[PDB]
Formats: structure tokens, sequence, C-alpha cells
């Protein structure tokens, strides 16, 4: 009847000489991590970058996010979407929002996603752009003051804005940064790949942890062929790029049907890197700021 947990993705630990360069760690994880297609990467502990967006400015407004709307066939500073979204879930669980166990927060999300019965709706603060008020790392932009000490994070490899983002082609020879996800509890992804089958990384600079889920490229034809089995028909015939703004599936699902699922809490201060071709989809546990960019090897 509840949830029952995927089992862990890996996690690394890397010391300060396999954390010099993250491509060259991403290649020697590979023949673990993209089994699992999803994994998580905890800095050394004395690797703390400050947080760079500019604050003061920070406005949006968030995507409203209904759990149950397959089942069922305003604007905001930083500081007042946290208030909102602290309120919203100490509400939800009768607790301090650091008090609700993160199975529970996954139970629920789950059950609401299939609840007829009980209509839960929330915000995103989803696909905003690094460029609107910088990225949550450091960059020698000449747009905001580096400490000398936050110079490190700047420069850093893995400094979302330092990843190699140009794909080799031949119209390269003929002829792009960070987004930010400020979440809230049940605020959540579907399934997807990315473009290109590309790889993407992920930082939670700050909060409560965002849940992931992920499975490895060997069985995207497998989870492709239990959402054609399962998905809402009148969706069947649409193209994967549409189809994929309302992939929603419990894991259980996929894991019945014989589909490997993987899943993690990334915590502040974690990475996650996702592999070629491996569908991942999460929700977040309580107010958080992540940032994520599609990245090439
Ligand atoms: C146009 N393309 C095509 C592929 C996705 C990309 C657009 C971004 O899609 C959002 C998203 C992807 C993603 N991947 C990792 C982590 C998170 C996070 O929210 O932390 C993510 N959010 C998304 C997708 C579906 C439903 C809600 C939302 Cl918000
Ligand atoms: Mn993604």
């Amino acid at each position: 009847a509840e949830f029952v947990p995927p089992p862990e993705c890996p996690v690394f630990e890397p010391s300060w000489e396999e954390f010099t360069d993250p491509l060259s760690f991403i290649g020697r994880i590979r023949p673990l991590a993209e089994k699992t297609g999803i994994c998580k990467i905890r800095p050394p502990k004395d690797w703390q970058p400050p947080f760079a967006c500019e604050v003061k400015s920070f406005r949006f407004t968030p995507r409203v996010q209904r759990l149950n709307e397959l089942e069922a066939m305003r604007e905001y500073t930083l500081q007042s979407f946290g208030e909102m979204a602290d309120n919203f879930k100490s509400d939800y669980f009768n607790m301090p929002v650091h008090m609700v166990p993160t199975e529970l927060v996954e139970k629920e999300f789950w059950r609401l996603v299939s609840s007829i019965e009980e209509d839960v709706i929330v915000e995103y603060g989803a696909d905003i752009s690094s460029k609107d008020f910088g990225s949550g790392f450091p960059v020698k932009d000449g747009r905001r003051k580096i400490l000398p000490e936050e110079e490190e994070y700047a420069l850093s490899g893995w400094n979302l804005n330092n990843m190699p983002v140009l794909e080799q082609s031949v119209l390269a020879h003929i002829n792009k940064v960070p987004w930010l996800y400020v979440g809230m509890c049940f605020s959540s992804f579907c399934w997807h790949i990315e473009d290109h089958w590309s790889y993407s990384i992920n930082y939670l600079h700050w909060g409560e942890p965002k849940t992931w889920y992920g499975v490895p490229s060997h069985a995207a034809e497998q989870l492709e062929e239990v959402m054609r089995e399962l998905a809402p028909e009148l969706f069947e015939s649409q193209p994967d790029l549409l189809h994929q703004l309302v992939t929603i599936m419990n894991p259980n699902v996929l894991m019945e049907h014989g589909v490997p699922v993987y899943r993690t809490n990334q915590c502040a201060g974690e990475f996650v890197v996702t592999f070629p071709r491996a569908y991942h989809s999460g929700f977040n546990q309580g107010y958080n700021f992540a940032e994520a960019v599609n990245f090439c090897t």
C-alpha cells in the first residue's frame, strides 16, 4: 500500500586529489554510476562555496503544480517564498519543518499524486535563468564582488558555470548557462531525459533535501514501454518532448514492471550527476535552492 523506497544510488566522497577535475572523476566512476543512471557526489568537508545570487533583487512568479492533475483526468522574493514554503509544510505535517522525516514526505508525495480525494497544490520557482540574478556560485563577471577566499570557487571546475557545454559538431565549425530551482515541499519534476541525451550536474546550494529517482540508460526503452502501457492514452501519441512535460509515474509502478530505479536524498552542499539517457525525476522535501546545467564530455 505505502510507497516502497527504491534502493539507494551510489554516493562518492572524493579525496582532494580525486576532486581536482570533475570530468576526470566522472569518467572514472562511470562504470558504476552509469548502471544506476544517477549518482551523488559529496565534496570534501572544507569545500564550501559562498552563495552568490543577488538576494536583494531576487524576485519570481513560480509555477503552480497540482500533484494529482493526471489522476484527476503569487510573486515572491526569496524570503517571502521561504516563509510561504515553511508555513505550508509545518501546517501540513503539524510539526517543525526540520522534524518531518524524509521518508514521510516521500510516502505522502506519492500518495497525493494518485489521490482523487485530496487536491494538494504547491508552487515551484523552476527554470529561473542564472542570467537573471546571477548564479549561486561566484563568477568573475565583474558584476558582483568576489572576496579573496571566494576566488577559488569562482575558478573551480565544480562551479557549474565552468563546466564544458559545447558539443563537438560539424555545424559548430560552419556556424548555455545554469538554471536555478527554488523549491518547497512537494514541488517536483517528472520523468525526463536531457536534450541530446546530455549529462547533467546539479548542486543544492542550501535548504532541505531534494529527493531523486533515476533509471540507468540501459533500461531507457523499458521505462518508455511502461509509459506506453500505463500513461494516459490521451497523451499516448505525443512526441517525447511534450509527453515529458507530464510524464508523472510512481517509481514502484516502474519497479513492478522490472525497471531498475535508484533513489537518493541530495542534501545541501552535494552534487547529483545524471548520465546520458538516464531518466530521472524527483521532488523537494522543503524550502531549498538548486542550480543545474547540462554538460558535455
Ligand atoms: C526542456 N527540458 C527538457 C528536459 C527538461 C528540460 C526543462 C527543465 O525541466 C524541469 C526540470 C528538469 C530537472 N532535472 C533535474 C532536476 C530538476 C529540479 O527541479 O531540481 C529538474 N527540473 C521540469 C521538468 C518536468 C516537470 C517539472 C520541471 Cl520543473
Ligand atoms: Mn534533468
